[PDB]
């Protein structure tokens, strides 16, 4: 009747050997655990790795997985699998290290339908993982390929096949490029994303340096070179370097930025000397791209938490840690003044979506919506507020109260009055165009506690907030303005479990017309 | 026996016609009043302006002042004197806006000993002040000038001396390259610094643009462009341009970013396409660098507050909002990995500096130090932790709790609630290994708890170890500087009680880890 907050030892127990060739159960049942978002059955996640889609139309999603422990370690690739990105099918571990003494850490997956690696004579569904494994003194790169559709892999005879005697080399994302693979891997405590052309995956030749870009932080890592397709026109793209950052972002710990620019198969050139911030959140890193998608559509995912407190965080009782972002639909679009802009918006959400628990019409109203009877205890909504043209046309017009307020409230069932969330936007007035989303300390002992646990975060937007779609997922925010122009993703440990919800405008000039949506969201577990 | 909360209606009461020539006297003495950073004597500042020292060794500070209101608007010069940047005296009003419609934005001040402009045919001491005129529909740079030594203002009788038919180009940062002046300038939404020249200060000519570098935010403002010397060799120095950006900081709001690079007087072009953030706080804004300092001194102040909250902080009862950052020396450095880092420590504190409240050498202890006695309720603390050669070298040997917790917790003799009012963790190792942790936790204030955009906590990364760490706590503002001032955050505090109490906590430290701590009590300057 209420998610339980803690779950018995068969569920949360670690095994003291890595499991082979069988699927790990998992208790997805706890109180903290999303029901859209993709988790572990049990143990510690972290980046996701080898994203591709099959010919057949199958999503394989790899992750960074410690089997053995609720901390980093002992690196393995999960597998899970997905026909829509948000029913997932656990699947065995894909690529194990040699020895105990290694780690398998990121890389990416493609199709070599054309066998130009040389390890598919037979199948035109082969598939090449192309990954570091860590050493105690080295990162090298090593290559990997499957017969089977990426459930098991064989390393390839001669591995590595690159390195540069470093302990600080890694993550390599490779693409096909006209004629030949490029490999994007992070010289990552040099701040330069090494590029490199093969051939077959096997022979890697230096073409070029990408150093010294936007913030530094303590190290690059995870680098995506993607061709990312216009939001307003599909015919048109331009490339995007994803480089993620950790430590020394500026909220603290990791986050992602981007660079569009050219790239001609050996270079990449960003159009400005600008850093540009993906989420204005703490808990989206580690952002990859999926090789092989249809139709031109730019699909990504990221891991939706923060290394500043991402082993810390109180889910180890409900026998997992960390969970995915949402599934990500990306373009690129040029937004008022500051120009531009990676749009996030989450993947075709319509598989999840359950009846409709409001829809509203009412402008200067709070809307309340209890979702106590949603057993996902996830919710998506929606609002639009479309201002008139006159208001749009001299600003002055609208009233320094005109705001929206969000606020998620704790359940009157399953437990103190503080909200675990909060959203607030302002019109005009004194802090015209700035966004606040909060977690307030009040609502988590835990969170409260955590000196790295950031209780508030903001955006400032030129144009009007017209459109607003969130998913709350247990212990999950994602939120995402005026089509995705801006994304955040927050995670909330709230001492009482979330069960309502108020949507409250005011001030809003003559005319304003306001479409409020709440849906809830059905368990995929 | 305990600082007052409110005062009296005389002190918060804002006259309604703007006083010339006279100083505005003001009550310092507010529980959230700073006592060793400058604040207006009444009604609302921000950015630092004209800041210079003159021949006779007396720094002028002037900033954007509203005389009628606790919000922004109305803009004049404020101005206020000092010799040692730290005793300040409140000075008349030194620029006023032409007209009712009008304000006058930021700008800088420069001596012209050699009469350049014709302004100073009778002195050598002559300054100029350089600054945007803001009207409903244009902002242009106007230039007035000075004979008495900076108190009282003649406007240049040709202003505008600089118009592009824009309402979005400000803050005119001016300084002399070898045979020219050079003026850095705002062309603000358009995220580009653009540089003239001029033989005169009133005639100038475009030299170059840098344009969409490092983070944009929605707006580039106080431009400066400074010749900055190496911390290790001060015959070396770098030039720095220094750009403001508001709003769209990552923190949200405000904050400032710099890029090392060469300027040949018409051209800056940075050493790389790095952004740099100056600041790991929300609290630093619109750094200024003095003209005409002595010896190589690169010498800074920044407006202590946040756009985002600046305007509803509750210290208007108190008769002021907005406080200046403590006065900054400035080198250029390079740190482990990261590369160029711009140094800021505080400006020799010596002249504030009180009796000792505690000398101690205790590693793995809780070191208590009650300062409800110091009248100032600001203090000054040093902690240096010299780890063995061993750990320096393996940072294995380190234990995952060797940890340094530093809390200001609230006054008993002073309640208006037992959470501190603001913290700082640092681990040497462990799963957040390097990470400086620096917080004012919610429950400590109702107005911080509620604002919503009044940030709880904030964090830096060392690579290096932690070795060195000062801190000023200022009854309303905490600033900290890491390993020689390497790292620096401004943090505003507005607990519901007065701090009267810091512990210092050192734990889980390698055997043969020396750690030195003074802790200093601070006297008002007021
Ligand atoms: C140096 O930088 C300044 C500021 O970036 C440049 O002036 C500016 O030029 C840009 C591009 O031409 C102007 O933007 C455009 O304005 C028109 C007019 O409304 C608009 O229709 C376009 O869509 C675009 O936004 C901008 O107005 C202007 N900014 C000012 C005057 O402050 C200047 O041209 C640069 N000089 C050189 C030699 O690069
Ligand atoms: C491309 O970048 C890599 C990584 O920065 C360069 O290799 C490094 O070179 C620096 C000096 O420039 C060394 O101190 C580092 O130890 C090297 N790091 C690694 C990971 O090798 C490489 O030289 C660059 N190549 C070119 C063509 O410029
Ligand atoms: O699991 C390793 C994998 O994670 C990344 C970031 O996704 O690096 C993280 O883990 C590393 C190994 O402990 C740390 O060095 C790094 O600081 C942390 O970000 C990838 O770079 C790596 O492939
Ligand atoms: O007092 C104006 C002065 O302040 C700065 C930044 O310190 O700009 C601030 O005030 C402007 C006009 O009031 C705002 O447009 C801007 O957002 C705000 O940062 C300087 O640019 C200006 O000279
Ligand atoms: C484990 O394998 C890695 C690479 O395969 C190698 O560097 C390491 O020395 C091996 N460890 C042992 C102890 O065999
Ligand atoms: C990959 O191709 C390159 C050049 O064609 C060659 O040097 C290398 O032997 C090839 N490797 C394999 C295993 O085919
Ligand atoms: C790609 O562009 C770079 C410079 O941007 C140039 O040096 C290189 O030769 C180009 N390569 C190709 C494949 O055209
Ligand atoms: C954004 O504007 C620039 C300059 O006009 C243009 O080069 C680019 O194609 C535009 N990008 C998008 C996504 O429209
Ligand atoms: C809100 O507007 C968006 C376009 O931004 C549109 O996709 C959607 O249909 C609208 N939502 C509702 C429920 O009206
Ligand atoms: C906006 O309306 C005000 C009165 O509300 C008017 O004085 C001003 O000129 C108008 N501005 C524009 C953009 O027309
Ligand atoms: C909302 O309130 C504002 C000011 O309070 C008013 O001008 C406007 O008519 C109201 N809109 C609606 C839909 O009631
Ligand atoms: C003062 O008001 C006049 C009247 O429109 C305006 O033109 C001028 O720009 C204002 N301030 C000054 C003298 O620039
Ligand atoms: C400077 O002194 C002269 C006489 O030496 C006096 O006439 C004048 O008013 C002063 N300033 C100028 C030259 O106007
Ligand atoms: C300032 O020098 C300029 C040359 O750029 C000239 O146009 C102007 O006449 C001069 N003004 C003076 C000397 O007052
Ligand atoms: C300054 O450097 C710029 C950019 O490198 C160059 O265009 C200009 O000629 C240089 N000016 C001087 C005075 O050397
Ligand atoms: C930092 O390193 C660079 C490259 O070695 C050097 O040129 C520069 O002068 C150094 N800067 C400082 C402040 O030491
Ligand atoms: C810390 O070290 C510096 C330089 O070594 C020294 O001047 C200062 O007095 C020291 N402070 C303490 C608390 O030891
Ligand atoms: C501090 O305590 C630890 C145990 O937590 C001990 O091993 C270490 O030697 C102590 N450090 C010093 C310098 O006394
Ligand atoms: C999780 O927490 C709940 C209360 O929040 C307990 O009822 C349960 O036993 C477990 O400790
Ligand atoms: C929640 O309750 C379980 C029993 O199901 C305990 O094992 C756990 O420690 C927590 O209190
Ligand atoms: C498995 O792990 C959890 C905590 O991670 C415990 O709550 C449980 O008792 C079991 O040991
Ligand atoms: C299944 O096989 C893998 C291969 O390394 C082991 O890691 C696991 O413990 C089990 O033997
Ligand atoms: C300032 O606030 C204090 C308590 O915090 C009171 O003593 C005083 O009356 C004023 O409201
Ligand atoms: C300071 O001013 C406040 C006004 O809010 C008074 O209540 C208080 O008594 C003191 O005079
Ligand atoms: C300062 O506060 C006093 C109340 O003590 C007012 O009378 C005055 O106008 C100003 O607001």
């Amino acid at each position: 009747s209420c998610a339980p907050t803690s779950l018995p030892a068969s569920a949360t127990e670690l095994p003291t050997t890595v499991p082979t060739g069988t699927v790990i159960t998992g208790d997805y049942t706890g109180s903290y655990r999303p029901q859209v978002h993709y988790s572990p059955p049990k143990g510690f996640m972290n980046a996701p790795n080898g994203c591709h889609r099959d010919r057949n139309g199958t999503y394989h999603l790899y992750y960074q997985y410690n089997p053995l422990e609720y901390v980093a370690g002992n690196q393995h690739w999960g597998h899970a699998t997905s026909d829509d990105l948000y029913h997932w099918t656990n699947q065995p571990i894909a690529i194990f290290p040699p020895n105990s003494t290694s780690q398998v850490f990121s890389g990416s997956a493609v199709l070599d339908p054309n066998n130009t690696s040389g390890f598919f004579p037979n199948t035109t569904d082969g598939v090449v993982a192309v990954y570091t494994l860590n050493t105690p003194t080295l990162q090298v790169q090593e290559v990997a390929y499957s017969t089977d559709g990426g459930y098991n892999f064989t390393p390839y005879e001669n591995n590595p096949v690159l390195s540069v005697g470093s302990n600080q080399f890694r993550d390599p994302k490779v693409f096909w490029y006209e004629d030949h693979w490029v490999m994007a891997v992070a010289a990552a405590n040099d701040f330069t994303i090494e590029i490199y052309t093969s051939p077959n995956l096997t022979s890697w030749t230096f073409a070029s340096n990408f150093t010294h870009h936007g913030l530094l932080g303590l190290a690059y890592e995870c680098p995506n070179l993607v061709q990312v397709p216009f939001q307003d026109d599909p015919s048109k793209s331009a490339w995007l370097m994803y480089i993620s950052i950790n430590p020394g972002a500026p909220l603290g710990g990791s986050v992602g930025q981007y660079f569009p620019g050219d790239f001609n198969g050996t270079h990449f050139v960003a159009y400005d000397s600008a850093a540009r911030i993906a989420d204005f959140a703490k808990d989206n890193y580690a952002s990859q791209w999926f090789a092989d998608t249809e139709n031109g559509e730019s699909i990504s995912i990221a891991w939706a938490s923060n290394w500043q407190y991402t082993q810390q965080v109180p889910t180890s009782a409900q026998a997992f840690r960390s969970a995915m972002s949402l599934p990500r639909r990306n373009y690129l679009t040029n937004i008022t003044r500051l120009g531009w802009d990676l749009v996030s918006l989450p993947y075709d959400l319509s598989p999840v979506v359950g009846p409709s628990l409001l829809s509203s019409s009412e402008a200067n109203s709070t809307a309340d919506v209890d979702f106590t009877n949603v057993t996902s205890n996830a919710v998506w909504f929606s609002l639009n507020v479309t201002l008139p043209d006159a208001a749009i046309q001299n600003a002055s017009l609208i009233s320094a109260d005109a705001s929206i307020n969000i606020t998620f409230l704790p359940s009157t069932k399953c437990s103190s009055d503080s909200p675990a969330a909060t959203l607030t936007y302002f019109y005009a007035g004194l802090t015209n165009g700035a966004l606040a989303l909060t977690r307030p300390a009040a609502s988590s002992s835990w969170g409260a506690e955590n000196p790295f646990f950031t209780d508030k975060f903001s955006y400032t937007l030129v144009d009007p907030l017209t459109s607003l779609v969130g998913v709350f997922d247990r212990s999950m925010l994602e939120v995402f303005v005026n089509e995705g122009a801006h994304s955040a993703t927050m995670l909330v440990f709230p001492d009482s479990p979330v069960g309502s919800m108020k949507v409250a405008t005011g001030g809003l000039p003559e005319g304003t017309q306001v479409n409020l949506q709440v849906n809830g969201l059905e368990s995929t577990w």
